[PDB]
C-alpha cells in the first residue's frame, strides 16, 4: 500500500485522534477547551504541580500553557500554592469539576477497552506504556 | 501511579508526540512546517489527490489545509492537474523524495528498538485500534 497508511507517526497521530474525539466532543459541550481539561486532569490526583509539569503532561509550551493556566485561576478553577518554581493547585470548585470530568474519562475508556479486549489491540495500554519507556 | 499515568488518551498523545518530536525537528530544519511535510508525504506514493483527503490524511480542517496547499503551489512544490487534485512537482518531489527518507530512517531506528519489546507489533495493535474506532 500507501507510505503514510503504514508510517508509524501517521498511525500513532491518527489514533490519538480518533480515540480522542469523542471525549474530546464532550468537553467541547462543556464549555471547556482541551488544554483546561488536561490541566484538570493533572491536578485531580497531585495536590500541587509547578506549571513547568504541568505543561509537559498537557504536551504544551510553557507560555500557552501559562496563558492557560491564567485563565483558569481568573475563573477561580486553580490557585497558585505560596512560598518563599511556583507551584498550583485546584480550588475546590475546580476539584469538583476535575472529579466530575475525570470519571467520565474514566468510563469512556472503559467503553473503548471493552471493545479492544477480543482484539489484536487488547493490550494497547502496555504496549503504549512500553513504547514512552522507550522514547525515553 | 496517577491517573494520567494510566490514562489511555494520554498514553496515546504522549506517544504521538514523543515519536514525532524527534522527527519534528528535522522537518523544522528542512524549512518546513509540519502540515507541509504531510502534504509531501501524502503524494510520494499518489500521482494527483484532491484537497479533501489531503486534509484528511494530514488530520487537518479542510480550509486550513487548502490554504497550506495553495501557497505550496504558489512556491512551486505542488500543481493542481489540469475537478481539483493536486501532484508534486520536480521540486516538491526532489522535497518530499528528500523527506519521506529520513522518515523512513527515523522509523526504522524506532521500531528496531521496539523490536525485542511487548511493542514489537505496535503497527498492527494501532491499525486494529483504528479499525474498532470505525
Amino acid at each position: 500500500d500507501t507510505f503514510v497508511s503504514g508510517y508509524l507517526l501517521y498511525l500513532l497521530a491518527a489514533s490519538s485522534e480518533e480515540a480522542s474525539a469523542q471525549f474530546h466532543d464532550h468537553i467541547r459541550a462543556q464549555g471547556l477547551r482541551v488544554p483546561e481539561w488536561r490541566v484538570l486532569a493533572c491536578l485531580v490526583d497531585n495536590d500541587a504541580m509547578m506549571i513547568t509539569r504541568l505543561a509537559k503532561l498537557s504536551l504544551m509550551e510553557q507560555s500557552r500553557m501559562t496563558r492557560i493556566v491564567d485563565q483558569m485561576d481568573a475563573r477561580g478553577l486553580v490557585t497558585r500554592v505560596a512560598d518563599a518554581r511556583v507551584r498550583v493547585r485546584l480550588t475546590d470548585d475546580g476539584r469538583a469539576l476535575a472529579e466530575s470530568l475525570v470519571a467520565s474519562a474514566r468510563a469512556h475508556e472503559t467503553r473503548l477497552l471493552s471493545a479492544l479486549a477480543d482484539t489484536d489491540a487488547a493490550r494497547i495500554k502496555g504496549v503504549l506504556r512500553t513504547l514512552l519507556d522507550v522514547l525515553d
